């Protein structure tokens, strides 16, 4: 009935007043992280190691200026994020005098800051949160080497800075949008500095802030719960942005004041959402929505959380032994010089090396999986880098994740929730029915990264003549599309109802369907009623591709433009007996696609390579943009994506009122596929494939049920049970610095 797992290896420590270090481990605790560094944990130490090695090789490179208009002219996360890998390195390795010796100046020059605030950014509070957690965490761990000037004047920067994150609690966004990733960020830092005030006696002021921040994250907690999948609505990336002070902040509240957060259903999901979302190769995960190619934050340091506080299996260690031993060292996917140490001492203080790396059963085995929160299908996961070993992804789900917007659309927790106000869905995409395809794990139609949210930058469709009149001329996209030069008035309404849904997903004998409906992505004024896309991998390197679109009587919709990207790449024009087509060079190779209507028209596609408006991280993209006249009220076209090693030699489509069929044969077999028109829930098929000799039938069992989940029981009473928690751990400091006075 509750969220607590007792069995947790997080012991409740009791508070002492004035013992340092606190916040992680405690002082009699540092002698074994030392051992672990030489013996177990070497693999760790050593990325710290390296990481000091670099800054202590180019200090003034990496040391914060002194001069404020110099430190605050730019995001500046790089100081914190780096403090706290050079702090726990100080601690692991006192012997080290240079490295200590940056550390105290390293802290010196944040600490003569006016503000932590970056200088043209006066509400955000994130760059003030990376500072004052990587402060405080520094202060912490280096206590005791720190002159007494500094251990007062140290703390005096930590109150003013988590002074202001409190006040600030009341007036943002950031107090009041839960489970967006500004939230548990702010959240963190606030709670960081209030452990290093009330352990030096200080709990006039860090009552009120831990009070502050436990109710709201325990308040989106349990709105988590509903989140059955175990993923994060904003992405991989933002997830662990997200997860990165969410699993902080289950560490602390349980090792300080007892909350327990372990058994949590969404937790013990999480897995999924890191194994399933990762590319062949352990390089780049699928990308959806506000991303860069991999992760932002880790995600080592939370995988290893996961094995040895949730999964006990040593998955967690393998998993995050894949991403560290492939990550890029230059190149698209290089993490960043701001993020890339970031989580490095919580990964070394969360290994538990008794759990020996053990990949998952099914490790090697092209596998189907399901987000049915995220409304995600992905297929070839975690797979090696190899010929014939590929990766496929489908999007097609609620805005904010069935969890939010059930929650806001069906007014459960009306105690806390006055619609979607309470959530922040600025980094999702309007990119519902958008897929990606990696065959070879050769990255070919690909999602483009952190960007503008226009309908285009997404592997979907827009449509001709708009009713409206927005930009992009007469095109109209999906509902979310901004121009963020003019928001309408009350297109909030119908942006507040974006809805994809994907309708069957299975893996039968090597072949996968999916099946996406796309209209509740759309306005409903321009009288469409079906906009479905069809994905079948009939091999590896060889996936078909149909869209129908059933338009309405009324609609006055003349054509369609489907978008197609490769970020890294541009594409290059083809054409093969009238047949119009696009491909892309690689080392090992060509990837090309073909497409045709099913009257066997084909017409020649247009290509663009955009850069991307000043303050996006990423260059931008390359993308395909294929036309096609929206033919009477039924219209089918079929795309078809060819693997180097496969040569295509037919490429047929014929249909009527009722059926489609595609008919592909290659130098080695023959394939054919029969699509119908309509639903198929209830009294017949959504496709058949024939394969060389195989019957593949996709029926009424590869379609997908939907849910509602219930409301938490009870959710008021949960939070405030566990804000009882913190009070007689406030209490007993009290007495201790009473009894102290005394004598
Ligand atoms: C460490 O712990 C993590 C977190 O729980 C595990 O992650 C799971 O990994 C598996 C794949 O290895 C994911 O897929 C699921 O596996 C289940 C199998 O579990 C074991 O037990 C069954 C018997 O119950 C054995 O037959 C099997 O060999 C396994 O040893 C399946 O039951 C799941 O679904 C199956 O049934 C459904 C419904 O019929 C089908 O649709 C599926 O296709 C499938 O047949 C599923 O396949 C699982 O999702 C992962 N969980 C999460 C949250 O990520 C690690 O595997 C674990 N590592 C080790 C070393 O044990
Ligand atoms: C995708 O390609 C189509 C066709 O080339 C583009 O549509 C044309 O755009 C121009 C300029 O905006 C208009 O003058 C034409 O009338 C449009 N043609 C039709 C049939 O509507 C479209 O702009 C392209 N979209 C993107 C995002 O590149
Ligand atoms: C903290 O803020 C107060 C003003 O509220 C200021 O007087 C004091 O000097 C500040 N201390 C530090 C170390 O920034
Ligand atoms: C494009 O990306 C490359 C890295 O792949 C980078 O070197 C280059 O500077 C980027 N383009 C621009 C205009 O900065
Ligand atoms: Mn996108």
């Amino acid at each position: 009935i509750t969220d607590e797992n007792p069995e947790v290896m997080i012991p409740f420590t009791n508070a002492n007043y004035d013992s340092h270090p606190m916040l992680y481990f405690s002082r009699a605790e540092v002698a074994e992280l030392q051992l672990r560094a030489a013996s177990s944990h070497e693999h760790i130490a050593a990325r710290l190691t390296e990481a000091v090695h670099t800054m202590l090789s180019s200090p003034l490179e990496y040391l914060p200026p002194w001069d404020p208009k110099d430190y605050s002219a730019r995001w500046n996360e790089i100081f914190g994020n780096n403090l706290g890998a050079l702090a726990m390195f100080c601690v692991l390795y006192p012997e080290n005098i240079e490295a200590r010796d940056m550390a105290k100046d390293y802290m010196e020059r944040m600490a003569a800051q006016p503000s932590w605030l970056v200088k043209d950014a006066p509400w955000d509070e994130v760059p003030l949160a990376h500072s004052l957690v990587g402060f405080a965490t520094a202060y912490d761990f280096l206590y005791n080497y720190l002159s007494k000037t500094q251990q007062e004047k140290f703390l005096e920067v930590i109150a003013n800075a988590s002074g202001y994150m409190y006040e600030t609690s009341y007036r943002r966004g950031w107090g009041f949008q839960y489970l967006h990733n500004h939230q548990p960020t702010n959240c963190m830092a606030l709670l960081t500095g209030s452990l290093v005030l009330m352990n030096q006696g200080y709990l006039q002021e860090a009552y009120l802030w831990t009070k502050q921040v436990l109710t709201i994250m325990e308040k989106s907690l349990v709105l988590l719960r509903e989140v059955t999948d175990g993923s994060l609505y904003e992405g991989v990336a933002y997830g662990s942005y997200t997860t990165r002070s969410l699993f902080q902040y289950m560490f602390l509240v349980q090792r300080h004041f007892n909350i327990n957060h372990f058994g949590h259903p969404w937790l013990k999901q999480h897995f999924a959402f890191m194994y399933r979302t990762i590319l062949p190769g352990f390089q780049r995960t699928v990308a959806i929505a506000d991303s860069n190619y991999n992760w932002f934050y880790g995600p080592e340091s939370q995988l290893v959380f996961l094995d040895k506080f949730v999964m006990r299996n040593g998955s967690g260690n393998w998993l995050a032994d894949q991403i560290r031993r492939n990550r890029v060292v230059e190149g698209p996917g290089t993490p960043s010089k701001g993020q890339r140490w970031c989580t490095l001492h919580t990964e070394f203080l969360w290994y538990d090396g008794s759990l020996k790396s053990v990949p998952p059963p099914d490790f090697g085995t092209p596998t189907l999986h399901y987000f049915e929160d995220w409304g995600v299908v992905t297929y070839g996961s975690a797979l090696p880098a190899e010929i014939n070993r590929s990766f496929l992804s489908f999007k097609s789900g609620k805005l904010g994740g069935r969890a939010i917007y059930d929650i806001v659309h069906r007014n459960k927790y009306k105690d806390w929730i006055k619609g979607w106000r309470n959530f922040n869905a600025g980094h999702e995409h309007p990119d519902q029915n958008s897929f990606t395809f990696a065959p070879n794990g050769v990255p070919f139609i690909t999602e483009a990264l952190y960007g503008p949210k226009y309908t285009f930058f997404n592997n979907v469709l827009m449509f001709s003549p708009a009713v409206s009149k927005s930009c992009f001329s007469p095109w109209v996209g999906q509902v979310t599309e901004d121009c963020s030069s003019k928001w309408s008035k009350y297109k909030h309404d119908l942006a507040a109802s974006c809805q994809g849904r994907v309708v069957a997903a299975e893996e039968k004998n090597g072949v996968v369907f999916i099946r996406g409906e796309g209209v509740g992505a759309y306005n409903p004024q321009l009288n469409l009623k079906n906009v479905q896309r069809n994905l079948i991998l009939l091999h590896p390197q060889l996936l078909l591709l149909v869209d129908q679109i059933h338009l309405g009587e009324e609609s006055p919709l003349e054509t369609a433009a489907s978008f197609f990207h490769n970020v890294d790449v541009p594409f290059e024009e083809t054409v093969v007996d009238g047949v119009h087509g696009a491909f892309i060079r690689q080392r090992d190779g060509l990837y090309k696609m073909y497409w045709m209507d099913d009257t066997g028209y084909s017409e020649k596609a247009t290509f663009a390579s955009v850069t991307y408006p000043r303050g996006y991280p990423y260059n931008g993209t390359n993308y395909v943009n294929v036309t096609m006249h929206l033919r009477s009220p039924i219209t089918r076209a079929a795309y078809l994506f060819i693997g180097p090693s496969i040569d295509v030699q037919s490429f047929t489509v014929h249909g009527d009122s009722q059926q489609l069929d595609v008919f592909i044969a290659t130098s080695k077999h023959a394939y054919a596929t029969y699509l119908w028109t309509g639903e198929a829930t209830g009294q017949s098929a959504f496709a058949q494939v024939i394969a060389d000799r195989h019957k593949i039938l996709f029926d009424r069992n590869s379609a997908i049920k939907s849910s509602i989940v219930p409301e938490v029981k009870d959710y008021a009473a949960i939070v405030e049970q566990n804000l009882q928690h913190f009070k007689p751990v406030f209490q007993l400091l009290e007495k201790q610095i009473l009894s102290r006075v005394r004598n």
